[PDB]
């Protein structure tokens, strides 16, 4: 059994991006006799298309579980569908800004997420962890990817199951914010990798 | 030198009250030469007026420290002021509902914290807890005792600091509210007992 | 030119649902030689499908344009796709829930709206109405009806143009919610009204 | 009778303040056989309390009402108490930010409205206008006035009755946030005025 879990780098000005620990906190370990592979995205058009295809095509892995920073959410969300159109409200980390372009042309409007979502879910309430089923991953580029990732498991075959999860800020990334009036929710790191490893667990326990 | 920490038992249906645990766990700690005492009081009016009278006779601390859970908030929050009024939209856990009604007839309309609050929040924040001044703390119970802590405090003399430090719901407590179709914001209990630690530090090292 | 405007029954609870009034507003009245027909759909699976297609058959609208509320949103929000699934939080009106199912089993999994909705966004803007893009419309009735409406587009070759709306509640609907503790946004039933009209006039001048 | 209505200036970067308009839509017209008056503070500290002063004290007003803009709040709110502070979160329109200073040295730590806010909730209640008490009105321009006019009012013995409504944003002013990544509630400026006006009423029937 292969793992492949992403994160992304930080964007929009925020300093750092809870996704990228997590992702090289869990690269290199195994649950149970199953190795996971932890990659860091760009947060870029293409470039990130480019990483995620040759990742997949190099590791082939049979789970893909990509993980990005929702800023505002108040809960880990797990993504149930995946959208093929880009409409960014600000650029990414190249200065592109993306406005109704689709991803895939000719490709199917949507994917569902192949993750056992419910499960996922439930498994983590039991944990006292808050998740719950997200409609929908944005139009930036965590719907990218994930509508990249099921694609090519649509197309190739691999990997088997695919998916997104949504992490809010961490607290610290809340201190500089409250400086300008608001106070976003926020969720402890630990908190946030452990969501992760049961996400992965579940997905080992489903698929197969 | 001598610290009093209270919390709040369950209320408004809620199974648990994060600030129960916290006055047990701090309950009999040292802080340097300091003795922390830990006191849970009812969500009663005039109940709880007397556990508090009570405990500050029988303790007479120099430092007061009061917490109380603050649903829907989303970081810690240090209360500026007190006010001298109970307006309850819901009854207490004895079933009664006070409206527009002062608290002591004929005392000050309000009273400031004379906890360090500023220097709290800024300690808080160089420990990446997100935290912040409220100027408010609803006209419920958490005020009623705010009030009744800092009135003892300008007729008796003592405790020389008091104020109220309103927590956000602990995760566990999120799970059931899902259901219901909203995912309010939640803090770690770990985060939330160490803030109040640190409140009562930095409340030590101003207090002479 | 022929438009059809569905509005939906009061459901959740909630004594009025401000579409109802609205579809009956618009039912009739011709804006330039377009005749609009308004229809009220009640919240309930499958009888609401059979209503939905027999109107759609019976009038065979060029534009068909379906509104509903959506509780707690601050502003007009047109719906960007509809997805082929149903999972209800509550029960219809007729007290069943569905959950994890397909609106039509081997449909496409998803469906963009075929109103111009970047003009019509851009056309209430500049009459001073707030409006956005919304990428989910939940997976109850307003989504069950948005899906079936556009596979029927795609599937009978008319309507040309479907697309869904949601509205915030109107005024009057928040006075009982701020006794239970919260205050949700709202927007005047004129100006929602007013959207409406302007949706179905920039759909109009798109549209051949 | 006569009644004095206040209002503000733009402020923070946004081009509009409504309570500006209300203030001189209201000035000038007779409610029953009181004089209404309608005046535009500035959002500076220092010269808003001159202005603030010398109006009170050439008018000599019985009834007080001053409105402002509360950004982001969903209804209207009716203050009940003003507290004797400024802490700026940013500066005022003259560029200087105070921060935890007191207006009135000496002077009552705080002032409860002396306006008949339950009964001026209760009666928007029945008009369908959306309403509640807040118990802070922050520590910026409205605490600011609100505290100044109780003041004169314990001071002087004039206003009889002197209170502070804080209304949100009109919905012309959400078009530009929209594009920034939010939208925040609104309540068209009709149904502002309308409320005032309301209150006005309320307060005359009870001022004797």
């Amino acid at each position: 059994m292969k793992v492949l879990v992403t994160g992304f780098e930080p964007f929009g000005g925020e300093k750092i991006n809870p996704t990228e620990r997590i992702a090289k906190d869990l690269d290199g370990i195994k649950i149970g006799d199953a190795q996971v592979f932890g990659r860091v995205l760009p947060v870029v058009f293409g470039k990130a298309k480019e990483v995620l295809e040759k990742t997949l095509e190099e590791i082939k892995p049979d789970i893909a579980i990509h993980v990005g920073l929702a800023p505002g959410r108040s809960a880990i969300s797990i993504e149930r569908i995946a959208v093929n159109a880009i409409d960014a409200r600000i650029p990414d980390n190249e200065g592109k800004k993306i406005e109704d372009e689709p991803i895939v042309p000719g490709a199917p409007t949507a994917y569902f997420s192949t993750l056992p979502i419910k499960k996922i879910m439930k498994k983590l309430h039991e944990r006292g962890i808050p998740a719950y089923i997200s409609n929908s991953a944005g139009l930036y580029l965590s719907n990218y990817v994930m509508y990249l990732s099921l694609h090519h498991s649509a197309t190739k075959g691999y990997p088997k199951m695919s998916g997104f999860i949504h992490v809010p800020y961490i607290p610290e990334q809340i201190i500089d914010k409250i400086g300008k009036g608001q106070v976003p929710p926020s969720m402890s790191y630990e908190m946030q990798l452990e969501a992760v490893k049961v996400a992965i667990e579940v997905a080992l326990e489903e698929l197969l």
